[PDB]
């Protein structure tokens, strides 16, 4: 399968919260993971709050998944040690908590140490950069940084440095990533990423690599821009690794000012449409750009954000249907799958 075609991780996000996508219940999904991939990311159950039950740490459910991975030929990318969204904040992660810095330290020290030897790499900090599309509280930019509870408590971006240093100390063997989205657009956020990563390097922070989520559409952003954004980050350091962490590809672009090039019906791309064929080319050109500009020895992996289309967080988005992944609703490989094969094989 796909993983055989590369010497770096070829991964997939797996569900474990019930319903049809749940990896523990779906033998068909289990079989795809074993045959095609050699790494998993937990789609949800390694987020911050999932490390607790009531007031105590609780690793039961995440240990089950990490063990499943080890028994079925998968390494694990941990997602994520520090991330702002309130649906996954531990209760300690509040401006009302005088003990915040102590509880932050305890979180990273405990979680990183717990998974040592079982988890290959981590998203240490995810989504520290400001994004206008993603600022529901209206706090605004602090010179490109998101003013999350971590930023507010630490009074600035020093929480990022601390998270990396603590993760390194707790598990010296893990590869430590900074992860974000929209940084492949080669616009304002890419610039803010350069500033963020340069500051960490200047401070001697133990960052091992940068993750690009790569939640893209079929035609936007341009492959030239994706390629140049990656190049800009590769150029910051002779060793910094690059990982594509959450790749998926929407056929529909609701942001293009054109409502006549949208597939509006679930039947449109059930069998065949121009969009599925472009999606093949799109997966292919992105994997090719990754290979061309990320040197051998610095390729941290490529991961797709789920197994089959109905499992995708983007199966519906902006009130439209979509088909974002490598396998269809009946778990059959799509043209997208072949695009990855062709890229990885040259
Ligand atoms: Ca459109």
């Amino acid at each position: 399968g796909l993983a055989s075609l590369a010497d770096f991780p070829i991964g997939v996000a797996v569900a474990a919260s019930g319903g049809n996508a749940d990896i523990f219940t779906s033998s068909a999904r289990q079989n795809i993971v074993r045959a095609e991939f050699n790494q998993i990311t937990a789609e949800n159950i390694m987020k911050m709050s999932y490390m607790y039950s009531g007031s105590n740490f609780s690793f039961t459910n995440s240990d089950r998944l990490v063990s499943w991975a080890a028994q079925n030929g998968q390494t694990v990318h941990g997602h994520a040690l520090v991330w702002h969204p309130s649906y996954q904040l531990p209760n300690w992660a509040s401006d009302s908590n005088a003990n915040f810095r102590q509880d932050f330290a305890r979180h990273i020290d405990t979680v990183a140490a717990h998974f040592a030897g079982q988890v290959k790499s981590w998203d240490v900090v995810n989504e520290a950069l400001f994004d206008s599309a993603d600022d529901p509280d209206g706090r605004g930019s602090a010179n490109g940084y998101r003013q999350s509870v971590f930023y507010r408590q630490f009074g600035g971006p020093e929480y990022i440095d601390e998270a990396f240093r603590r993760a390194r100390a707790a598990d010296p063997t893990a590869e430590l990533y900074y992860n974000d989205f929209n940084t492949e657009e080669n616009g304002a956020k890419t610039t803010a990423l350069v500033n963020l990563v340069q500051r960490l390097l200047n401070n001697g922070v133990p960052i091992d690599g940068v993750g690009f989520q790569m939640h893209v559409m079929n035609d936007y952003p341009s492959i030239a821009n994706i390629r140049q954004a990656m190049q800009k980050i590769v150029a910051l350091s002779p060793t910094l690794k690059i990982k594509i962490t959450e790749l998926d590809v929407r056929l529909n672009n609701p942001y293009d000012g054109n409502s006549s090039n949208d597939y509006t019906n679930r039947n449109d791309c059930a069998v065949s449409c121009a969009g599925l064929d472009r999606q093949k080319a799109r997966y292919k050109e992105i994997v090719q750009a990754y290979l061309e500009v990320v040197p051998p020895g610095r390729r941290g992996g490529i991961t797709v954000w789920g197994i089959a289309d109905p499992d995708s967080w983007l199966y519906t988005h902006q009130n439209l249907p979509d088909w974002p992944l490598l396998f269809n609703d009946n778990l059959q490989p799509k043209p997208a799958y072949q695009g990855v094969v062709e890229a990885l094989s040259g």
